[PDB]
């Protein structure tokens, strides 16, 4: 019965409540009880509020209608305002005041993925003031969670007019009877309910809440953590550069303030940080989220030379030259790990700082072929088969659904052991035609990274382990330097490839290395753990590259 | 004969030289003659200097090899280093003081300009400094005018070593004979010149551009002032937003910094900001350069309505939220401008700041049809001849490269009046087949805009005309809003469209509006007068957007 829902914003959405300020600023200043309220709302319909609230006028031009509306209710109370009373102070600090109420948005969250379709209505003005800005952020990361925003100074009419319920069940393709209705307001109440609408009134979020779970029939208090917001494919910004005549490199790009240029591993994608860039763009980063060259919408040209490690780094140089960017921070996980170390190395200047989730710095070990290297440990033999052209790569497209099936899989959830892969004759040799669905992912998800490896298969991505000896006689010549920039190391307990063991010597050329560690993860850090990473890589960028 | 031309960059390309703060350094502090240099230049081919220019060690490691270079300088000399002695110091002050050398820079520009493969040759540093942007910056900015930036320290060899010219000559393509090279070093010059190449001995910069006239046989000294640089599409970040199912908007994007949105006028293109790009991400700001709906890799829907001024504010309005931009800085020119006045009066809490090149803001008359008020101005009577849909199109589209090349034109170059059009029949009537081309714009970029508008021709632009009452009722619900956001107005003397004049008011509903004024400037602000429009706007970013 019920298909849609309406959150207020002031009291509602957004705590504390400005008219919360009114009554504070009265007490604090020790003026009678209701004399700003009674400055605010003067003259009703007609008065400088109201004509705020409709968009007539902008914030700055009702701030000296409000101060004279203050001297004319004190006047007629015999009081005299304080010295210094300011009714832009008091409401750029009222503004400031208040944050998201996150309880009130979770649940809005959860009652649009059963599917209803949901919206803020909003008594609002057209902010014109120096800190307009504060507002602006908190508007932009409410709004992306609702189906509309309607707010009074857009649309011209106000709660508590008729005419606005009206625009509301009109824009929501809905009936009266279909729609609950939020607000910390009684009177906003009032027409809902006379054309029939379902509405709470808000005091405590928690009684609200009691009263939506029983409205609507679903869990909304005491639910458990939420993912963090993802990305749709095709509501980001998409860029693309030529790096070189026959190589472009495309990104996903979110967020203003420093540049974050996030570097995705082995077989994966920029919707592999799907959960990070809403994020860290919300934390006041510039994303710059990847497809690595060799996926997705990059080139992926056939020879393996163009994937070594000195290339691929010349060319996310050349990547930020043709930008205008003089730095970016660098954060990668697996083979894009690997990548950003080798850009502190013979980058750093390009560097604002650099983190690796799993990937460890280990410098190259110039008395031993990496052939060698290799040979000596179990869990690298899988590496062996990925050499000879063609092999991997036609298990690996065989059938595309299985393959990301069978990789992207959580710690306790395997399908898979690099374990004598090689003897075995292959990655999936022992493991089911029709894997199950992690719970990690759901089945659009991979279908997404399916569509993206059709693009242009396992070749551009095997070629990244193709290139060991040229690697590491590349490496040998920054045997004598240190990192020194800023760096990170995120170590994954179950990582069963790239072990938080491998990375213990790393202090030894990072001396002020800062690492976090995440429990209970695979090897799929950004999806298996997104709350752990974005809040570890949060706290380093905030303290670090900030 | 000569086809290349290489350039040092410490007391070539960059001033003052470092050499000369350890010259500098010594007499400030009564140290004796040299010490600094005798430190610096310590164990010559195998000393920490070397190492460092060679890429084995980092600027940080490499310091206090340095100090203890020089204290074993200064007993041996049996003097004493000052108390608080600082080699990081006295390095981060001598690398903050070089800037560019401006005449050198405009040198290798004309040269590369008449055909000659240039170059930076130079030894220095994997810089790993807190302070790295600074250099980073510095050598981002030069090298983007140089066809190879060749450095020490990542090729592995120094000058003077006879490697490094052998690697010069054959990066160049070229042999000993056809090259010179300029260097302040004259043991630098010494192999250069024992494989026959020209050489030049730079001391101060005037002689060295004398030798330099004389041996390439090109101006180069006292030659007149050069266009700011321009923007080669093919190397830019192209941006990609869907704002709603049929509609993308499509960006170039340089730089980083606050965000500044530039909105092109009809007919034109991002690339008609191709002077302002590169300037203002010099600057320190983010440029976004739009194709405004209807443009080029825009989406062009055909419907009339989709051109109207609240439509098109509202999806740059979502174009900023599908980026994560909470404001931007909004430049327009013409119908971008008018469009950017429109975006302060409705959405001021998105608008950093709002400057308009030519296009004046003149509240709608409520009294009167825009229709009417359109023919009480005989110099918008061509817009009538805009009206009907399909009859500018056939005219506009017919012959692309003659309508550019008509409209494109510096204001004592005109062929067309905008004179009793509709009596006339058309706008090209009584102008040439084939015009001639304006000093303002090359075949080539005549060419760039004639290929954009092969993808949607003329129909999604002059839709920007076709919503005259839908625009004025729009603008008649902000006739009470003033504009009270930073706000910069700039007039060009010949536009003899949008006139100066008609910008004389605005102060009545703009009351903190900020000015320029362009003199000898026709209707295309941005081409026209390219190095005045990029001071005029990069003044008023740095003073009120900042
Ligand atoms: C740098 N590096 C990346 C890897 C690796 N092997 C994989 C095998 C399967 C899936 C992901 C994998 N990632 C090893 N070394
Ligand atoms: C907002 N606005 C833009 C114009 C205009 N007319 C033109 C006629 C020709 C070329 C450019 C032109 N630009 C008038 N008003
Ligand atoms: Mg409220
Ligand atoms: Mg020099």
């Amino acid at each position: 019965t019920l298909r849609a829902a309406v959150f207020d914003l002031d009291g509602v959405l957004a705590l504390p409540a400005v008219f919360g300020v009114l009554g504070r600023t009265e007490e604090a200043l020790a003026l009678p009880r209701g004399l700003l309220n009674d400055a605010f709302q003067k003259g009703g319909p007609e008065g400088a509020t109201t004509r705020l609230m409709k968009g007539e006028i902008t914030l700055s031009q009702w701030i000296p209608l409000m101060e004279e509306n203050c001297r004319k209710c004190s006047e007629t109370a015999k009081v005299c305002l304080p010295k210094n009373f300011s009714i832009k102070e008091i409401f750029d600090k009222a503004i400031s005041a208040r944050k998201i109420n996150r309880p009130m948005l979770q649940a809005a969250l959860m009652l649009r993925k059963k599917g209803f379709t949901t919206a803020i209505l909003t008594n609002t003005w057209l902010d014109d003031r120096a800190e307009r800005d504060g507002l602006a952020q908190l508007m932009c990361e409410l709004k992306m969670h609702f189906d509309f925003l309607i707010e009074s100074c857009q649309v011209g009419m106000v709660k508590p007019e008729p005419q606005i319920y009206k625009f509301l069940l009109d824009t929501l393709k809905a009936s009266p009877s279909e729609v609950v209705f939020l607000d910390d307001i009684g009177a906003n109440l009032k027409p809902a309910r006379d054309l029939g609408m379902v509405t709470i009134l808000v005091q405590d979020t928690d009684t609200a809440l009691k009263e939506l779970e029983k409205v609507t029939g679903i869990q909304l208090l005491n639910t458990p953590a939420p993912l963090p917001t993802s990305c749709n494919p095709s509501d980001m910004s998409h860029g693309y550069v030529t790096v070189k005549p026959r190589v472009r490199l495309h990104f996903v790009e979110l967020g203003s303030g420093p540049a974050v240029c996030l570097c995705h591993g082995f077989p994966e994608s920029w919707y592999s940080w799907r959960y990070q860039i809403p994020a860290l763009a919300q934390a006041g980063y510039r994303v710059l989220a990847m497809d690595m060259k060799g996926y997705g919408e990059s080139s992926a040209p056939p020879e393996i030379e163009e994937y070594c490690m000195e290339v691929l780094c010349k060319e996310m140089v050349t990547f930020l030259d043709k930008l205008g960017l003089s730095q970016a921070v660098f954060i990668g996980h697996d083979w894009g790990g690997m990548l950003v170390w080798y850009m502190a190395l013979f980058y750093p200047e390009r560097v604002r700082a650099v983190a690796s989730l799993n990937t460890p710095f280990i410098p190259a070990n110039p008395n031993m072929s990496p052939l060698e290297s290799i040979k000596a440990n179990p869990v690298f033999d899988y590496q062996l088969y990925f050499q000879e052209p063609g092999v991997a790569e036609a298990e690996l497209e065989q059938n595309l659904s299985r393959t990301f099936k069978s990789l992207f899989r959580a710690s306790d959830e395997s399908v898979l052991s690099m374990h004598k892969v090689c003897e075995a004759g292959g990655l999936f040799v022992n493991s089911p035609e029709e894997p199950s669905l992690s719970r990690m992912v759901t089945e659009e998800e991979i279908q997404f990274y399916v569509q993206q490896f059709k693009k242009s298969g396992f070749r551009g991505p095997l070629n990244w382990y193709r290139n060991m000896e040229r690697n590491w006689k590349w490496a040998c010549k920054s045997l004598g330097r240190k990192i020194l920039i800023p760096a990170l190391m995120v170590t994954a307990e179950k990582d069963f490839v790239l072990v938080p063991q491998m990375s213990q010597h790393m202090e030894d050329w990072i001396p002020h290395l800062k690492r976090g560690h995440i429990e209970d993860c695979g090897h799929w850090t950004q999806m298996d753990k997104p709350t752990e990473v974005n809040q570890i890589l949060i706290k380093w960028l905030d303290s670090d590259a900030r």
